[PDB]
């Protein structure tokens, strides 16, 4: 599913990712949007040989298991396909894990170049929430 942007902000709100950890529900719009372009199905290839999966780019290298990523952890216990659902529950979870992990949204390296200190409010602007 290619999301729009205030249709991905009202999901986001419903699974409860709004100030979750002090960040405001722009600050998780914006790193979606330079993760993935809004598509759940988004898959890249990292240099390391681990793989980033779904809207929020989840790592296989830390947080969930693909069988590929030698000799990785799993520490969402998920398979990283379920981060690939039209349905944003797993990924919302296991982002959870990871923004309260102890370096913040710094794990997203698209949010720290590309949204953290920026205008962020903008991409919740106009939405109905
Ligand atoms: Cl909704
Ligand atoms: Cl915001
Ligand atoms: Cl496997
Ligand atoms: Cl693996
Ligand atoms: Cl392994
Ligand atoms: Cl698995
Ligand atoms: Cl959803
Ligand atoms: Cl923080
Ligand atoms: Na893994
Ligand atoms: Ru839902």
């Amino acid at each position: 599913k290619v999301f729009g942007r205030c249709e991905l902000a009202a999901a986001m709100k419903r699974h409860g990712l709004d100030n979750y950890r002090g960040y405001s529900l722009g600050n998780w719009v914006c790193a979606a949007k330079f993760e993935s372009n809004f598509n759940t199905q988004a898959t890249n290839r990292n240099t390391d040989g681990s793989t980033d999966y779904g809207i929020l780019q989840i790592n296989s290298r830390w947080w969930c298991n693909d069988g590929r990523t030698p000799g990785s952890r799993n520490l969402c216990n998920i398979p990283c396909s379920a981060l690939l659902s039209s349905d944003i529950t797993a990924s919302v979870n296991c982002a959870k894990k990871i923004v309260s992990d102890g370096n913040g949204m710094n794990a997203w390296v698209a949010w720290r170049n590309r949204c953290k200190g920026t205008d962020v409010q903008a991409w919740i602007r106009g939405c109905r929430l």
